[PDB]
């Protein structure tokens, strides 16, 4: 015991971004050793190492082939799976098939080698073990960490299977929203009187409802619901290209084969939107984008949220899904929970608002780190 956390780590092992706290007499996110309490779930090999986190996102565009992400849209699946014939077409990094299972190859140390998805995320599991141990000054044995509802046994065992590579003893793995719900609190009675909450998670590259029963300590998913492939940088998206457009226009310059000025334009947007959760009017520069010239327009919120109209609009449509598939009426709601980045837009606060009639929403924890908040709470439990 000498020298070890007598506690459990709280791990969501999120698709591109992971998070990890932990709850000694409160319950902390842990940041990284450059300053970021979310860590990339990347990792890079190169002639000379590996990377893991944000040092390995940042060299991704200079190391496409041998920069490993998304790992989590393989893992416990099949090599022949829809979803991952699909996904593989988009990845720049080699996947091959191996006894039917997908298997990552790359160059490490100027030899090939390969790995499964579950060693790819054990890599992640051991970064963010490390972070955690850096801030606790103890070693760490035992984590809780988390996994989409949509999950099945596979996924859920390939998961755990992560954990043990990554020297975790998993005393549980927990669905995603179940955390986010345990962050609020939410069944913390352990009283018989039953809640019904619905979360709403809008991550930068996924969009999940979930809707959960909870009654004397005991979490159900009832329904679950979402657009995998949607997300908060979608919205990015659709901002870059109107300034793209607008600088086209002006200047005459397209600048859609310069990936260092696609790169400031879209960190342009990207501050933008946020600036634009908080107030409604924002200039927006970038110095000497292209060609010698400037970049300066400016933006309302009103003009933001007309530009992703249709996209805003199209996330009630897993709520109200959700609520049909449970037979659950949306007056029987008790909690909203918001997860996720872009739940901060307010425009999305307000057409969930108005959805529930005027209904106050739970965000009073960071959206992007209530996962992770709720799975250092059950590690307590457990521990
Ligand atoms: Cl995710
Ligand atoms: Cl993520
Ligand atoms: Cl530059
Ligand atoms: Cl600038
Ligand atoms: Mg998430
Ligand atoms: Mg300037």
């Amino acid at each position: 015991a000498e020298g070890v956390f007598q506690g459990a780590i709280g791990i969501d092992l999120g698709t591109t971004y992971s998070c990890v706290a932990t709850y000694e007499s409160s319950v902390e996110i842990i940041a990284n050793e450059q300053g970021n309490r979310v860590t990339p779930s990347f990792v890079a090999f190169t002639p000379e190492e590996r990377l893991i986190g944000d040092a390995a996102k940042n060299q991704a565009a200079l190391n496409p082939r041998n920069t490993v992400f998304d790992a989590k849209r393989l893992i416990g699946r099949r090599f022949d799976d829809e979803s991952v014939q699909k996904d593989m077409k988009t990845w720049p990094f080699k996947v091959i098939d191996v006894d039917g299972n997908p298997v990552i190859e790359v160059q490490y140390l100027e030899e090939t080698k390969t790995f499964s998805p579950q060693e790819i995320s054990a890599m992640v599991l051991t970064k963010m073990k490390e972070i955690a141990e850096a801030k606790i000054g103890k070693k760490v044995e035992k984590a809780v960490i988390t996994v989409p509802a949509y999950f099945n046994d596979a996924q859920r065992q390939a998961t755990k299977d992560a954990g043990a590579i990554s020297g975790l003893n998993v005393l549980r793995i927990i669905n995603e929203p179940t955390a986010a719900a345990i962050a609020y609190g939410l069944g913390a009675g352990k009283s018989e009187k039953e809640r019904h909450v619905l979360i709403f998670d809008l991550g930068g590259g996924t969009f999940d409802v979930s809707l959960l029963h909870i009654a004397g300590g005991v979490y159900t998913v009832k329904s679950t619901s979402g657009n995998t492939h949607l997300g908060g940088q979608d919205f990015d998206t659709n901002l870059l290209e109107h300034f793209k457009a607008e600088f086209k226009k002006k200047t005459g310059l397209d600048i859609s084969d310069d990936a260092r000025a696609l790169r400031r334009l879209r960190t342009a947007a990207e501050r933008a939107k946020r600036t634009l959760s908080s107030v409604t009017q924002t200039t927006v520069e970038v110095d000497s984008l292209f060609d010698g010239e400037d970049f300066e327009s400016s933006l309302t919120r009103a003009r933001f949220e007309d530009l992703n109209a249709a996209l805003f609009k199209s996330t009630l449509e897993p709520v109200e899904q959700v609520l049909k598939d449970a037979k659950i009426s949306k007056s029987q709601i008790d909690e909203v929970v918001l997860v996720g980045g872009s739940t901060r837009i307010p425009k999305v606060q307000k057409l969930l608002s108005d959805f529930f009639d005027g209904k106050q929403l739970e965000k009073s924890i960071n959206p992007d780190e209530a996962v992770a908040y709720g799975a250092a709470v059950q590690g307590a439990i457990l521990t």
